[PDB]
């Protein structure tokens, strides 16, 4: 609370002092080929050089205020799974991760330190970028451990088998070893030396649940993590973030994933209604007074998820029909103002009823949303 905004400045101010007073960091790439000559101008610079106040310009545009918009659209666009270092999860929707197979590649870890550097940057400058990473990959990059818990919301069955293990007497029922299993050829890792030989007892169960718990997210992953937390710390040094607790990292990392609402807006369809009428300017002033649990819960309402794909409410799908975006849509229909707003969740639209006023919109949509 009052302690991490404290922390939150002293660690703004140490990173300011690492700023020269005099020179610029220029960069100068076009929209389309943003991630390879980003790579390119970044890679040839000193840490130092990075730390020097933004100069950006995109290809054959006037445009200061530039390097804000390149900053954020490099930090998505590095994201892209076409890349070959990231990809989606399969755990939990709309969620990111290091691509294991990424060794294809042979030049993947030049490019691991690249993203890290990027990140490390949106640190330096003060940008929130929502990547979609997990907790414990958030956790780790930050210098901490993954802690059990954060296993919860990953791998539910995972996290219910090791807590069972640290709550039961295993002895009787039990019999693992210090080595575990992986993907197509079956890949066995050892979690500490000789762990095959190292049978799972009382006396050690404890070590076996902290080292599954990281293997869970480090798996096939650990050289090109590395290589990304190396660029990270050439801008954000791993002591300046060692005064941060688990707790405070959790509202950190929370934090990032604040829906866009901009983005959210201008990505969404009309049906039967203008902009400027009253239940569109009414459903918006609604959303706005809603606090992020509200607007995570009216967007799971209307498209079955809490969260959109990386590149945002663009890139927002449907269930059925022709391949492309479905945007989110309000549908102003002719119905029952005492009726509730519908969702159509294949198609990501909200059926919405004329209300007479912001008032009644406010209750039917909070109501149809809780
Ligand atoms: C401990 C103090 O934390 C901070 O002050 C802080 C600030 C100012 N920004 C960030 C932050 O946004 N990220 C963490 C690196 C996420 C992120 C950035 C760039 C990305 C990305 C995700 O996906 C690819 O590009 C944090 C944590």
């Amino acid at each position: 609370g009052p302690d991490l905004v404290q922390k939150l400045k002293v660690l703004r101010h140490e990173l300011s002092l690492q700023q020269p007073q005099a020179g610029h960091c220029r960069i100068e790439v076009s929209r389309e080929e943003i991630f390879e000559e980003s790579y390119r101008q970044i890679m040839k610079m000193r840490p130092k050089d990075l730390k020097k106040r933004l100069m950006v310009k995109f290809r054959g545009e006037e445009g200061g205020g530039v390097a804000r918009e390149w900053l954020y659209l490099l930090c998505h666009e590095m994201l892209n799974p076409y890349y070959g270092l990231f990809q989606y999860s399969t755990d939990n929707i709309y969620m990111l991760q290091i691509n294991p197979d990424s060794s294809i590649n042979p030049d993947h870890l030049s490019y691991f330190h690249f993203v890290g550097r990027i990140m490390g940057l949106a640190v330096f400058h003060g940008h929130y970028i929502n990547g979609g990473f997990t907790v414990p990959f958030y956790k780790q990059l930050l210098g901490k451990p993954i802690q059990l818990s954060d296993l919860e919301s990953v791998d539910p069955e995972l996290h219910k088998s090791l807590v069972w293990i640290l709550e039961n007497d295993i002895t009787p029922v039990l019999d693992h070893t210090f080595c575990v299993e992986h993907n197509g050829r079956i890949l066995q890792h050892e979690l500490k030396p000789n762990g095959r030989n190292v049978p799972v007892t009382e006396e050690n169960k404890k070590e076996y649940v902290r080292l599954y718990v990281n293997w869970r997210f480090m798996r096939g992953i650990e050289a090109q993590f590395l290589a990304l937390q190396k660029g990270f710390n050439e801008l954000i040094p791993q002591h300046l973030l060692k005064p941060f607790d688990q707790k405070e990292l959790e509202l950190i990392i929370g934090g990032l994933d604040k829906i866009d609402l901009n983005d959210w807006k201008s990505n969404t369809r009309l049906k039967h209604c203008v902009a400027d009428s009253n239940i569109v300017r009414w459903f918006w002033q609604a959303v706005e007074t809603f606090d992020e649990e509200r607007r995570a819960r009216l967007l799971q309402f209307v498209t079955g998820s809490t969260r959109v794909p990386l590149q945002g409410f663009k890139a927002l799908q449907g269930s059925t029909g022709a391949a492309g975006p479905r945007l989110f849509t309000i549908h102003l229909i002719d119905a029952n103002t005492d009726n509730l707003p519908k969702a159509h969740t294949c198609f990501n639209r909200i059926d919405i009823p004329p209300y007479e006023s912001y008032e009644k919109l406010y209750e039917k949509l909070l109501t149809a949303v809780e």
